[PDB]
């Protein structure tokens, strides 16, 4: 198997790897052995077909062995939508859906431009000439605020967050550290959840609270509310560190920006496609053995691993698919996914970004980066996808 690099140090020649396999390739993520797929056809038509699960409980024969020993364990143990199949699924989707409507986040739009003009307006505050590490200004605060309004998470209660949240997503902590890691997310989780029931809100939070108190089993509570604050708290900013970063090292593109050629939307759009916040998505299953275009099979029982960021850079999909470029008429990629299980939280992103880019390069049309020599290392993860700084020069 072709063994995944934990600390996310080289995505591009990754991407490249990966693809060199054909459709697919039998990969290692953190010991664990599974279907790395990147061909967006063959990755459309499994995230859609009845016979691919992301339940792991009823679909994975080895889940009871690798729950003790794989240090991802928590992307597969909790019991929400994102390990559910079926009618389950809808179910436990169908709870939360309601707050991510489109009538919902057009109703939100106020709230958070408001929220977008007053981390700006901060930044417009700081002092001018010294560099601004724009990922810990704004690219982190805003989609923790978004959240926060959202969820209903008491002010007092969400710096907590930050640290677990972000080692959910650290792929370099062993099994020990992520397990501490795990448990103490439960932790601060349960103490919202108390919080809450004391002191109610017209939040999702408390919506949630309301329906496992009234089905919904303490671990689905605790479970999605995990799944939707880590949402909030992080994979956004990736999505705002790439749109800016790519915006301030490929002028051309922002100068399309200007002249009206194309819009924010299309640049996030471009952005999620050519660097997307989520590379891979642990793990969905074979219900049943399920041929490959090559001939070989992915038995029943076998994982499934989807490789997003490879597949948006199929060639067969997309011509110069390597090359950023937000004039392209064919935009559609899979930093969202595909399906039932589409990212709930996708117009919400989308707008946060969008949002976001305007006002920044709105109050700061000389943005730049600090130094544009000085190399900027990625996160260290096999999922998320950004940079561990964004050093810029406002004026
Ligand atoms: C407003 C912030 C966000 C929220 C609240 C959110 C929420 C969610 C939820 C609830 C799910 C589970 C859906 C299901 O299994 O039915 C999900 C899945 C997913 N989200 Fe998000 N999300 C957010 C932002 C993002 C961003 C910025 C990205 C990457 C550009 C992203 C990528 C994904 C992916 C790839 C999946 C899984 C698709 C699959 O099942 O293969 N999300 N999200
Ligand atoms: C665990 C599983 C999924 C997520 C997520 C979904 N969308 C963004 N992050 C965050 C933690």
């Amino acid at each position: 198997a072709l063994v995944l690099d934990p600390t996310g140090a080289d995505h591009h020649t990754e991407h490249r790897t990966l693809r060199e396999g054909g459709p697919a390739t039998w990969v290692d993520v953190l010991g664990v052995q599974a279907w790395s797929v990147s061909d967006p056809v063959l990755l459309k038509q499994l995230l859609t077909s009845s016979d691919v699960s992301k339940d792991a409980r009823a679909h994975w024969p080895a889940f009871g062995e690798v729950v003790g020993t794989w240090p991802l364990a928590l992307w597969v143990a909790v019991e929400n939508m994102f390990t559910a199949y079926g009618p389950n699924h809808r179910k436990l989707r169908r709870l939360v859906a309601p707050a991510f409507s489109a009538r919902r986040v057009d109703a939100m739009r106020p709230a958070v431009e408001a929220m977008v003009t007053g981390l700006v307006d901060r930044l417009a505050e700081l002092p001018a000439g010294e560099p601004v590490d724009l990922r810990q200004e704004l690219a982190y605060p805003l989609p923790i605020a978004v959240i926060g309004h959202l969820m209903g998470v008491p002010q007092d209660r969400r710096d907590g967050f930050r640290a677990l949240v972000d080692g959910v997503f650290d792929t370099t902590l062993d099994q020990a550290e992520a397990q501490a890691n795990t448990a103490r997310l439960y932790e601060v989780l349960d103490q919202l959840i108390a919080a809450k029931r004391a002191t109610p809100g017209d939040d999702m939070t408390s919506l949630l609270i309301a329906a496992r108190d009234d089905r919904l089993s303490p671990e689905e509570l605790r479970d999605t509310l995990l799944l939707m604050i880590s949402a909030g708290y992080e994979t956004t900013v990736n999505v705002i560190d790439q749109a800016v970063h790519t915006l301030l090292t490929r002028p051309d593109q922002l100068a399309l920006v200007r002249k009206g050629e194309v819009t924010w939307a299309d640049v996030v759009e471009e952005t999620l496609r050519h660097e997307p916040a989520v590379k891979h998505l642990p793990l969905r299953y074979a219900v049943t053995d399920i041929a490959l275009p090559d001939g070989r099979t992915i038995a029943r029982g076998e994982p499934i691993l989807a490789s997003y960021a490879a597949a948006n850079r199929h060639p067969d999909w997309h011509e110069d698919a390597d090359t950023f470029d937000a004039t392209r008429t064919v935009k559609e990629h899979l930093a969202f996914g595909h399906g039932v299980h589409f990212c709930l939280g996708a117009p919400l992103a989308r707008m946060e970004v969008t949002l976001a880019l305007e006002s920044l390069f709105g109050r700061f049309p000389d943005l730049r980066l600090a130094d544009p020599a000085e190399e900027l290392p990625p996160v260290p993860s096999l999922i998320s996808n950004g940079h561990q700084r964004l050093p810029v020069l406002l004026h």
